[PDB]
RNA sequence: GUACGGCCGCAAGGUUAAAACUCAAAUGAAUUGACGGGGGCCCGCACAAGCGGUGGAGCAUGUGGUUUAAUUCGAUGCAAC
RNA sequence: CGUCGUAGUCCGGAUUGGAGUCUGCAACUCGACUCCAUGAAGUCGGAAUCGCUAGUAAUCGUGGAUCAGAAUGCCACGGUG
RNA sequence: GGGUGAUUAGCUCAGCUGGGAGAGCACCUCCCUACAAGGAGGGGGUCGGCGGUUCGAUCCCGUCAUCACCCACCA
RNA sequence: CGCGGGGUGGAGCAGCCUGGUAGCUCGUCGGGCUCAUAACCCGAAGGUCGUCGGUUCAAAUCCGGCCCCCGCAACCA
RNA sequence: CCAUAGGUUAAUGAGGCGAACCGGGGGAACUGAAACAUCUAAGUACCCCGAGGAAAAGAAAUCAACCGAGAUUCCCCCAG
RNA sequence: UUUUGUAUAAUGGGUCAGCGACUUAUAUUCUGUAGCAAGGUUAACCGAAUAGGGGAGCCGAAGGGAAACCGAGUCUUAACU
RNA sequence: AGGACCGAACCGACUAAUGUUGAAAAAUUAGCGGAUGACUUGUGGCUGGGGGUGAAAGGCCAAUCAAACCGGGAGAUAGCUGGUUCUCCCCGAAAGCUAUUUAGGUAGCGCCUCGUGAAUUCAUCUCCGGGGGUAGAGCACUGUUUCGGCAAGGGGGUCAUCCCGACUUACCAACCCGAUGCAAACUGCGAAUACCGGAGAAUGUUAUCACGGGAGACACACGGCGGGUGCUAACGUCCGUC
RNA sequence: GUUUAUUAAAAACACAGCACUGUGCAAACACGAAAGUGGACGUAUACGGUGUGACGCCUGCCCGGUGCCGGAAGGUUAAUUGAUGGGGUUAGCGCAAGCGAAGCUCUUGAUCGAAGCCCCGGUAAACGGCGGCCGUAACUAUAACGGUCCUAAGGUAGCGA
RNA sequence: UGAACUCGCUGUGAAGAUGCAGUGUACCCGCGGCAAGACGGAAAGACCCCGUGAACCUUUACUAUAGCUUGACACUGAACAUUGAGCCUUGAUGUGUAGGAUAGGUGGGAGGCUUUGAAGUGUGGACGCCAGUCUGCAUGGAGCCGACCUUGAAAUACCACCCUUUAAUGUUUGAUGUUCUAACGUUGACCCGUAAUCCGGGUUGCGGACAGUGUCUGGUGGGUAGUUUGACUGGGGCGGUCUCCUCCUAAAGAGUAACGGAGGAGCACGAAGGUUGGCUAAUCCUGGUCGGACAUCAGGAGGUUAGUGCAAUGGCAUAAGCCAGCUUGACUGCGAGCGUGACGGCGCGAGCAGGUGCGAAAGCAGGUCAUAGUGAUCCGGUGGUUCUGAAUGGAAGGGCCAUCGCUCAACGGAUAAAAGGUACUCCGGGGAUAACAGGCUGAUACCGCCCAAGAGUUCAUAUCGACGGCGGUGUUUGGCACCUCGAUGUCGGCUCAUCACAUCCUGGGGCUGAAGUAGGUCCCAAGGGUAUGGCUGUUCGCCAUUUAAAGUGGUACGCGAGCUG
RNA sequence: GCCUGGCGGCCGUAGCGCGGUGGUCCCACCUGACCCCAUGCCGAACUCAGAAGUGAAACGCCGUAGCGCCGAUGGUAGUGUGGGGUCUCCCCAUGCGAGAGUAGGGAACUGCCAGGC
């Protein structure tokens, strides 16, 4: 048994992702986090998991 | 036909064949019942089948078990309660 | 003729709550009746096995015997069938 | 000698937070029906002996003895 | 010394390992076929699935001790 | 039959020997990897064949890098 | 001789004699010493084989960065900090 | 006739004795035994190294053999073994840390040492300040505990159910009054000594530090002291420590 | 009869006979890096492989595992076949992005097939295996007996401190 | 064969003296004869233990191979038939609905086409809108078709392109069998070389597209061969421990040993993070409906004796505990410096820019209450890359930047690939390490004394003793690991010594539950004494008969340079 | 001197028991509650506006040497270094020295600011 780590896609509009464990057998429900991103140098929203 | 020896067989076997112990018996025939998952003709409501029930609830009225001081003694399959 | 409408309640009535009816020496405990509220079980019954046939089954009325007092029991009468 | 168990009815024995007398067969009697069957009540218990504790030692636990069965010495 | 398991109606053995959940045969107590008993058939009576805490929607089941056991191995110099 | 295998006669070539070197063939284990198989060690060791005064190589369907080389072998280097 | 440690009942020695052991081979560097010095040095070979030539090649004086690339600077970096 | 009874020649190993630095590379003396056989034997051959031969012991294979003998790779390898040199001097260790197919070696730290450059290196005494909980002391809190008394509730027993329900607490355990033992794992207290640095006196060592070179050891043993362990035993055991 | 030279001599080994297995003969089988020979100038009353041990009386069950045979229909399935698509390059096309003809070079995987193995049946005189627990008579004790966990199945005949 | 004026004790000593301490004994050397002693001699011990030594014994350890088995392809052929499989080739197709009319799709379109073909229209076969077409007939046999009429996006001669389903001809390729020689073969026969069993040449039969063999290859194969094959432990095996975290033993710094004393980890929370605001327990008692015995909360009594992701340690109400809002700082790239371990690795942190969030602001926010939650190096796969790929330009490839994973957990990891056994071995080292013996100790062992619950019909102590205590002994069973593994013969059997005294017998006698004879018990004493028969490897044991006894112990539980084995 | 409030310092001499004591001043109760503000509901809390009531609770001071708390001198426990022995203890030399209690101390002291007499 394992929580298992998945990729939340930034609002960046590219295939940047930020990973997190999230256990689908206690919380399956889509997650959104802001974060800073060094590239556009200001905080985003990372988002949903496909 | 159990035991011992002798004879005979490759063998399974073939032959001779007791004693002790124990019981008023073993056994042939004919006779009449009764019994059968036996026979033939057959009847019963017995089987069957068209229905009603008792078996489940509560209450009553008898019989066992349980128990005390007595909780009475028998009847008690068909033939009781 | 109106009215309710398969419901563990609407139908069903047990152990209740109260006051009354009665015989007798006397019904607290073992007896019956009545009136006004309350209320449990009860949705045709386990295996199995029991009884029948026209005025018979089922169904609804009445009397009487026993007896100080009390039986849905016992013995007779009749309607609907 | 020592080791580990047993000691409760003739023979076999039950009973592990310490409140234990009970069963089978053995021995009699009654009802059964004349007996067996079936049913019931009785006769017989050092629950081994002796210390410490205690409300009290089948159990906390020391010791004596008999039965059980088993050792030491060469490895 | 332990290791792995078990903790079940009276006896012997299931279920478990998937919480929505105590079972079968021999027995014991009666019904049915019987004259009568057994088989067979239909019914009943029964287990605190060790013990105290913990975790939980919940504990015979998981988690920690304690406690009683089964089996395997209890000899190497 | 002719023929030819076979038979005979004459001639040439080889044969055996000689120190070390040398082309080709057969081909390890140890050792190192502080351990072992690939890798290292080694085409060594030892054995075999064969041959010359030397054996072996060569002047390109090779080598470079747009510059060009222009046979091979031997030496110092390239280069740890 | 072995050992922390042996007069040791711990191994060893009959005795005299001839014998018997840390090197040179190569690369680099530390030290010494010296020549030259931002330079030093040659190898094979040539040659008058202990002269003189031969500087091919090597060691050195500039660093930063995987590297492209930059250079008294440079990599990190939007950067100055 | 004979895988027959005894038995010369012929063969031959079983018992016994002698021998055992011998006569001896296996014999000698006496006896029992093999002797038409699955036998024995004269003479010459044939079977070879993981191959032979074996009615089969890994016995025999020229004395050798869980793999013969000789010559080569080979002076293979040995964290081991021991052999490791004539004469005066300067400084002066270790058997500890950390890691390793680690507990026989080796590698970073501790300990030894030579050169080079710049230089005093240190402690004891007194007092002041500072981080301090061992020794001792203790019962407050934890856990444990004795003695005396009261004792909720739980676990056990009993008799009443009318006397205000009552007796009992050997067991498990809360409250409480009065006392006492234990503690590495507790504290209504806590030294001696040690260690760090000032303020101050006294004494004498060439020191300390960095760089550049070498090491040696990381299996020692013992008496005392500080503590566990062992039978308040061992020339026993495990450490600290002088 | 055989058994090792000088401490290990018999019950061990061989033998008359017993069984199973391979062999139709240019046998099967073996040695020989082979040329060849042995098998054997033997031919099923004859040879190769392995165990048994004269003679007399004699031979229970198990094919799950590991071997072998009968069946090859089915499954599993390899090298190999290599339908489809992609990567590299490139004439060329478009403003660029981005596209791209041919030939080459790499690559992918639609999918087939032998033997084995599995599957079905047999094979133990093939290698082998032949188990436990619980309860139970009319004293003690035992169980001819009944169950129960399990295995491929868990001993017919004979011997026994 | 170290040198030797090499006598005995009791001590000491790497603990057995000859050589050291004390003490005791002795004229010296030949001749013959014997051996207790000189930790004996020949052999670096075989055996026991340790171990990044060797060799066998084995096995689906790893790997290979002889032997065997499997298929295409080749030396190596003619062809024939019958057909499994794939593939090419071709025809029928094709409608509804309303109307002549089955327009398949679809791109062109008036002179062009069918003779192996159309009609009939059905008997009968498939399909079916029962019409029609095909299989094949009854059967004929060059045509035909368009206009007018009218459907529809679209037309009905003539001619391309595209197809479902399906069979036969063809074709590639496996089977089944067919004849027949020529690759191949004869362990057939014959003639000749040749008074030759081989070979060569010829002859004449019979086999054979078989065998034999090769390239490549699926599989097998301890028969043969090379190699790998964990550790700690005041002994081994089972068990435990092996990397991470904490406390005590542990010493008024740290380190600091014991299977000394005891517990945890190899993660989880997008929330239980951040920050601002508000609050804070336990426990008991009292008291009250819907509530079956108990669901309510208010008050007092009182406590930092509640709560926190978990070990133990310590923190925490200024809360890190419980809530309310806002919130995502569970921030990025970096960094003076400090602490720390030998390093790997890591904690703390001033300072800078950028972008967030709480708050009035100060101030805080680069994660949770802290201490455990992993796998490097090597590397396969993949996306990016205005780094590079050495003839030039791309590019397999190498780097850089993203993305992931080996209980390798023997954890700090010896290699795309490695397991067991040796009493058949065997090598280097050793009492560093056990066994038979020497020392140390005396719990164990046997005994006495202090003392006394009791037994001894009275009575504790004649004789005997449960309990507690203190010794006598060297001496056993054990503990222990010093001197011993270049080699101390062990048990029993025979044959034969020396010293003790804890006395079995022999001499002495005391106490007594001793009149006497005895029994029970005590101690002065080691001068003399202390069997034999049967069974067994034999002590140990048992049995029968003898005896003044049928004593105990030390001497490696005495006598292998003694006998037996 | 005295009284109080804030920040506090020091923190038991600052404690406990029991008694006394203040409303000019300050302090708490108290007297009300639109608005800004607040309530999973509430002027309860938080918060505002103030003087009719009071010196109670709350706040602050103080007497009291009974106990706590601090604790001399003497002795004790322990102990650094040294010598011995009768040996995990004792004896000696030479230094240090708690813990408890006693006598004594002690019912504090104070920095900055501000109000009051």
């Amino acid at each position: 048994g394992i929580r298992e780590k998945i990729k939340l896609v930034s609002s960046a509009g590219t295939g940047h992702f930020y990973t997190t464990t999230k256990n689908k057998r206690t919380k399956p429900e889509k997650l959104e986090l802001k974060k800073f991103d060094p590239v556009v140098r200001q905080h985003v929203i990372y988002k949903e998991a496909k």
